[PDB]
């Protein structure tokens, strides 16, 4: 699709057989998600942003669904204050910046 | 144009005679500047992301040019390590997200 900026650009996503919704934002580097339980091993790795860093899960190789596109990639787990999907999936399914 | 994510979406901005470089962000809602010092009167304003919040000057109807393209609007100013285009200019230059 096409997406306007006028409110927040939110989706749905699928992953883990959970739907969610999170921001698509070309500002981050990586995917943040909410605490859940994904399955796979993990590893404890830092991350950071406006005000500092925090803690999170590292989780390879995940699939996840993006308005029915699927990707596949490394997703963060953690306390963040909304579910960011960050720049390693966005060019995964073929998201550019227009204008 | 056309940006794509591969790597961080930098453009040069002009504000006030001067050239910089700032990101690109359709996840913030706020447009986010360096330290600098403005003429003009601000406000004090506190602003959240991952980590936490920090501490910002609000300045309104700034004037930013982004690539070519104008735009006015309400800056935050504080100790940022990236100057972020948040939504609230990108709207204005029909900077749309696209897949
Ligand atoms: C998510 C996280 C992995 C990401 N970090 C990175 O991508 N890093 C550290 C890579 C990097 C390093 C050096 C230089 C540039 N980039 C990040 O925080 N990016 C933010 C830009 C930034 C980078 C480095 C250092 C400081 C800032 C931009 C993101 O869009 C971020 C996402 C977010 C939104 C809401 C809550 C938490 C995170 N926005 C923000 O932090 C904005 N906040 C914001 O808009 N709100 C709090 C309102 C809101 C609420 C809900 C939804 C949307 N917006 C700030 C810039 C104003």
């Amino acid at each position: 699709p096409q997406i306007t900026l006028w409110q927040r650009p939110l989706v749905t996503i699928k992953i883990g057989g959970q739907l969610k919704e999170a921001l698509l934002d070309t500002g981050a580097d990586d995917t943040v998600l909410e605490e859940m339980s994904l399955p796979g091993r993990w590893k404890p790795k830092m991350i950071g942003g406006i005000g500092g860093f925090i803690k999170v899960r590292q989780y390879d190789q995940i699939l996840i669904e993006i308005c029915g596109h699927k990707a596949i990639g490394t997703v963060l787990v953690g306390p963040t204050p909304v579910n960011i999907i960050g720049r390693n999936l966005l060019t995964q399914i073929g998201c550019t910046l227009n204008f």
